[PDB]
């Protein structure tokens, strides 16, 4: 069937949509080529709609069915609980899209009468009605990028599809515990969201070293969400039901599957009927879990069909990497083509054909790659990095305009060991926070899809836990990485690293003078900026942190707040 059918009604905005990066002195201090920086808007929705709309032909085989059997068996070891209304309410972000039924996120979080009443009614309806499709809103995401005029110019807006706030709370009640436990149980070490960045590096390096002659590749499915079929989604439901569940949970999960997950009508912001969906909803609780599971099942089966030897897989939603034992250059190339053929049969062809890689650093996944630097003693330290263009562009926008979620803070946390995060992002934002008297204020940012409230002053212990102490002492970065950052700075009109160093010395001094947590920030985060270095010992606060739930699971599009 068609992933989508359209009525011709447009995807419409809620509020004003700024297309171009606004001119602001503080944002300009980071990046000056403002004309290159743009936000996606509803204006490009039509372009995206075209790409995501196609017929799915799915043909399953014995390998698929074998893997599915394994998965169901693994799932049967899981015990999952219902969340109470109150518990589910507290997982709702304060900035979450308000209900159409006279209440919003703040009302949900405060357990307000109107909100709780509607939520209760929605739950009752789920128990009583297992068939009637549930309404969804379609919106164009507003995301910031840098133009690549050589490479097709501006990206079209991604489409987000989500049900009412009331339904979203009920999803949590029925499935939060399931989507938090199941992927790990089924996938084990292949579940990508269980790892901190530091742990991820360790896993990848070990996997690579575990092969006599390693070969690895990334597999990029074209429009993964659209490739997800009705049968795929019903299979996901079947897997959920393998868990030991509460009777009411079983009913709600089935109802949510048949009425929401498998498909339903699309309504724009003006209340108009846009069409009908028969694939994955991008904005439901199960998006991450579902995508990861379905990608895993298909990929694991495809590995068998492709005759790949001693496969180690890593899966993050639709993002997939396989590391295996090389059979030879031509043999490997042929096996990869076979892998693609199998994935294609399963409904998931690639955007660009995958390529075998024999150097770990040459594999890119989730926009990131493994690179090498050196610690204070000259020991080689591996870390994850990425092209800084998008992070910097977004950082500039978020400086110029107040945003509910601060991507810059997340990038600093996740990419803390990188040359660019340390010298540019840290320097810039601490200078901005000082200037605006916002140093002590907690900010909202996303980590693996889940929204967290994080205080900037807690960055050093957070970074230590995620990356290790070495993150504050890395030097002698690779020529390739240095060159990539340099190229980015030239492109975007960002000041050179030596200028940032000078700025960092001033920022560091200011931070040290304030004492306490600020002083620890100055000491640890900006030790790179000074010749006369301070002794960076383990941070006491780091041990006192409880961060377990940071890397339990992925929640992208799942409307989760911790
Ligand atoms: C299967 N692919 C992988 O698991 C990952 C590889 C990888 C790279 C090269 C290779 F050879 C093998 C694997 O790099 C990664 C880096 C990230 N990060 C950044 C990040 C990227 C995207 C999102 B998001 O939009 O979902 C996000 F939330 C954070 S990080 C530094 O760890 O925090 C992640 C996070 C969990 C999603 C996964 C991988």
């Amino acid at each position: 069937s068609m992933s989508y059918s359209w009525t011709g009604a447009l995807v419409t905005p809620c509020a004003a949509e700024e297309q171009k990066l606004p001119i602001n002195a503080l944002s300009n201090s980071l990046l000056r080529h403002h004309n290159l920086v743009y936000s996606t808007t509803s204006r490009s929705a039509c372009q995206r709609q075209k790409k995501v709309t196609f017929d799915r032909l799915q043909v399953l085989d014995s390998h698929y069915q074998d893997v599915l059997k394994e998965v169901k068996a693994a799932a049967s070891k899981v015990k999952a609980n219902l969340l109470s209304v109150e518990e589910a309410c507290s997982l709702t972000p304060p900035h979450s899209a308000k209900s159409k039924y006279g209440y919003g996120a703040k009302d949900v979080r405060s357990h307000a009468s109107r909100a709780v009443a509607h939520i209760n009614s929605v739950w009752k309806d789920l128990l009583e009605d297992s068939v009637t499709p549930i309404d969804t809103t379609i919106m164009a995401k507003n995301e910031v990028f840098c133009v690549q005029p050589e490479k097709g110019g501006r990206k079209p807006a991604r489409l987000i599809v989500f049900p009412d706030l009331g339904v979203r709370v009920c999803e949590k009640m029925a499935l939060y515990d399931v989507v938090s436990k199941l992927p790990l149980a089924v996938m084990g070490s292949s579940y990508g969201f269980q790892y901190s960045p530091g742990q991820r590096v360790e896993f990848l390096v070990q996997a690579w070293k575990s092969k006599k002659t390693p070969m690895g590749f990334s597999y990029d499915t074209r429009c993964f969400d659209s490739t997800v079929t009705e049968s795929d989604i019903r299979t996901e439901e079947a897997i959920y039901q393998c868990c030991d569940l509460d009777p009411q949970a079983r009913v709600a999960i089935k109802s949510l599957t048949e009425r929401l997950y498998v498909g339903g009508p699309l309504t724009n912001s003006r209340g108009e009927n846009c069409g009908y969906r028969r694939c994955r909803a991008s904005g439901v609780l199960t998006t991450s879990c579902g995508n990861t599971l379905t990608c895993y099942i298909k990929a694991r089966a495809a590995c068998r069909a492709a005759g790949l030897q001693d496969c180690t897989m890593l899966v993050c939603g639709d993002d997939l990497v396989v590391i295996c034992e090389s059979a030879g250059v031509q043999e490997d190339a042929a096996s990869l083509r076979a892998f693609t053929e199998a994935m294609t049969r399963y409904s998931a062809p690639p955007g660009d054909p995958p390529q075998p890689e024999y150097d770990l650093e040459l594999i890119t996944s989730c926009s990131s790659n493994v690179s090498v630097a050196h610690d204070g003693a000259g020991k080689r330290v591996y870390y994850l990095t990425r092209d800084p263009t998008t992070p910097l562009a977004r950082a500039a926008w978020e400086t110029a305009r107040h945003t509910p979620v601060n991507s810059w803070l997340g990038n600093i946390i996740m990419f803390a060991p990188t040359l660019w995060a340390r010298m540019i992002l840290m320097t810039h934002f601490f200078s901005v926070l000082i200037a605006r008297d916002q140093l002590e204020q907690a900010l909202d940012c996303e980590i693996y899809g889940a929204c967290y409230s994080i205080e900037p002053l807690d960055l050093p212990p957070i970074i230590q836990r995620l990356h290790g102490l070495s993150a504050f002492s890395l030097h002698s970065y690779s020529p390739g990485e240095i060159n990539r950052v340099a190229a980015c700075l030239r492109k975007l009109g960002v000041p050179p690293l030596r200028a940032w160093r000078h700025r960092a010395r001033s920022v560091r001094a200011r931070l040290l003078s304030r004492g306490g947590r600020a002083a620890i920030c100055g000491k640890y985060l900006f030790n790179w900026a000074v010749r006369t270095k301070l002794k960076l010992t383990p941070i006491a606060a780091a041990g006192q942190l409880a961060l377990s739930g940071w890397f339990t699971a992925g929640y992208s599009g799942g409307d989760i707040y911790h």
